[PDB]
């Protein structure tokens, strides 16, 4: 339906910021009619075409349509839409418990059983999106958020479908967006992008998540664009002594360059590593630790 022509400010108590892209702010809110506390998205909105900032009335238009689709357990939730001169504001789920890497490096240990279970979330998040045939293309850390840090096992949020897109049957899409260190090839290299992309990203995030080390990401842009165009990477024993064969195998089926061969959002729920066939695959997972010495150094870094 209609954006809402109405001040946000006349409906919403502005709280403290939450975060922002290049063109979009986000803040934290509460509806004065509910007393509900949600998270409000300010974009920009372009001016005219040849404009520095601002998004298009396309783009912002695709992200609403896709948000207004989804509801998942794994996925944020829309509320509410409003428009003024300016901006185009999106009244999004409350979610506040910070990055799932963050809580992640706050952990005095990590097993491999619980970080599939992390994973899997994820899986669920993607599988979701991917059945409609929606590509979320910015998965990252960044956009893995948790609702609450405190309890035992956190909740996963997938956030920001900035670059969200539904895929056509028979329609090409190609364009080059995202964070480098993790897109994938055809991204890189200007090729039909779909729901495989995901896939690949995925990949990146679960080898971060259980090393630490990014696997493309060179000294420079440059570096890194040509790691991932060339698909080199490897699991080197300074990050990988404690990894289990079967995780090395899922990310090895994951950072493909062909599409076709890469493992698909259903496929990868199966993969053993995520669903042990018997006992002994499930005690080996149990087992197998995560140096969080080496994560932590890492993510600090990133800070």
């Amino acid at each position: 339906e209609p954006f809402k022509q109405q001040k946000v400010e006349d409906f919403y108590d502005i709280g403290e910021e939450l975060g922002s892209g290049q063109f979009a702010i986000v803040k934290k809110c509460r509806e004065k009619s509910t007393g509900l506390e949600y998270a409000a998205k300010f974009i920009k909105k372009r001016q005219s075409r040849a404009s520095r900032r601002g998004v298009s009335r396309e783009e912002i238009e695709r992200e609403v349509s896709i948000l207004r689709q989804v509801l998942h357990h794994n996925v944020i939730t829309l509320h509410d839409v409003y428009e003024n001169r300016t901006d185009v504001v999106l009244i999004l789920e409350l979610v506040s418990g910070g990055e799932l890497f963050d809580f992640l490096a706050q952990k005095e240990s990590l097993s491999e059983e619980e970080a599939t279970s992390f994973i899997k979330q994820i899986l669920d998040g993607v599988n979701y999106l991917h059945t409609k045939k929606i590509a979320h293309f910015d998965l990252k850390p960044e956009n893995i958020m948790l609702l609450d840090k405190n309890i035992p096992i956190p909740h996963i949020k997938l956030i920001d479908f900035g670059l969200a897109h539904e895929i056509e049957d028979g329609v090409e899409f190609k364009n080059i967006f995202g964070t480098p260190e993790f897109v994938a090839p055809e991204i890189v290299n200007y090729e039909p992008l779909g729901l495989e992309a995901d896939m690949w990203s995925i990949g990146v995030i679960t080898y971060i998540l259980l090393s630490g080390a990014s696997p493309f990401l060179g000294d420079t842009k440059q570096e890194t664009l040509a790691n991932i165009t060339s698909v080199s990477y490897d699991f080197d024993e300074e990050f990988f002594s404690h990894t289990s064969e079967l995780a090395k195998d899922f990310i090895r089926k994951l950072l493909v360059k062909e599409t076709r061969k890469r493992l698909t959002i259903q496929e990868a729920l199966r993969h053993p590593w995520i669903t042990p066939v018997d006992n002994q695959q499930a005690m080996v997972r149990r087992e197998s630790v995560v140096n969080l010495e080496n994560f932590r150094k890492q993510y600090v870094r990133r800070r």
